[PDB]
């Protein structure tokens, strides 16, 4: 389904640290980060997209329009200027980044009761599978 909407809590995370190291996240911060869980909520209406990421000590927090590039600095992540597009392949989800890494982006999907999430860069794949709160 294409139906994103709600809070989803982290249940696996496979290769965060090798995703993390691909955007050259500072080795300290990823000590702290690795293992930490992760609520996802996402407010989905139309093309508008409100996405909160939050633990204990971290947020990413973005507002896009599906079809609409947008330019993005990111900010307490990798602190990067990228042009952000989300768009639809079927019912995934699919943001590219472009900018000095390569193959910068994520894909989001809905199978079942589970929100999946894959993280890219470089050479590098993490994969999220979290469950409806
Ligand atoms: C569509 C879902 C998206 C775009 C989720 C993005 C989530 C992040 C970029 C996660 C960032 C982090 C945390 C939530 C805490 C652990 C360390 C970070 C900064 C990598």
């Amino acid at each position: 389904t294409r139906d994103q909407n709600g809070t989803w809590e982290m249940e696996s995370n496979e290769n965060f640290e090798g995703w993390m190291k691909a955007l050259d996240i500072d080795f300290a911060t990823r000590k702290i980060a690795v293992r930490l869980t992760q609520t996802l909520v996402i407010d989905q209406d139309g093309d508008n997209f409100k996405v909160k990421t939050t633990s204990t000590f971290y947020n990413y927090d973005v507002d896009f329009t599906v079809g609409v590039e947008f330019d993005e600095y990111t900010k307490s992540l990798d602190n990067r200027h990228v042009k952000a597009l989300v768009t639809w392949e079927g019912d995934v989800l699919v943001c590219v980044q472009k900018g000095e890494k390569e193959n910068r982006g994520w894909k989001k999907w809905i199978e079942g009761d589970k929100l999946y999430l894959e993280l890219t860069c470089g050479d590098q794949v993490c994969r999220q599978v979290f469950k409806k709160k």
